[PDB]
């Protein structure tokens, strides 16, 4: 019994404290794979909350849903990650079934901003 996200953990022991909004991930990767689970659980509310203060204004309820509507999240596979005081960076691959049949994998590197000890998603794009 393992979590549906990059964590050798259960659902509760892993994503639970994050989705409960009770405990801070304290790590860029720890935040990322927990948010990934929220996408699969359509808890886009959690997503927005743990998004960068600047980027959070850019988010929308339906748009946040739009991704899961077309991309069925199968598995999350982290490649690398690093916390640097207040700046974080994580390279990953998100494997999802996009459409009726094809499994597509989104490989990119997301930067995270640390605010008040909590991690917030700043942005992510193709690995440079
Ligand atoms: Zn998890």
């Amino acid at each position: 019994m393992n979590c549906v996200c990059g964590s050798g953990k259960t659902y509760d022991d892993c994503c639970g404290p994050l989705l409960a909004r009770t405990r801070s991930a304290a790590s860029p990767e720890a935040l990322m794979r927990s948010r990934y689970a929220a996408y699969a659980l359509k808890d886009f509310d959690y997503i927005v909350e743990t998004t960068d203060p600047e980027r959070r204004d850019l988010f929308d309820h339906d748009v946040n849903r739009a991704w899961m509507e077309e991309s069925d999240f199968l598995e999350l596979r982290v490649l690398g990650s690093s916390e640097k005081g207040s700046r974080g960076t994580v390279e990953f691959i998100a494997r999802f079934r996009r459409g009726g049949g094809p499994e597509q994998s989104h490989h990119e590197r997301s930067q995270f901003r640390k605010a008040r000890g909590r991690w917030y998603f700043s942005e992510g794009e193709a690995v440079d």
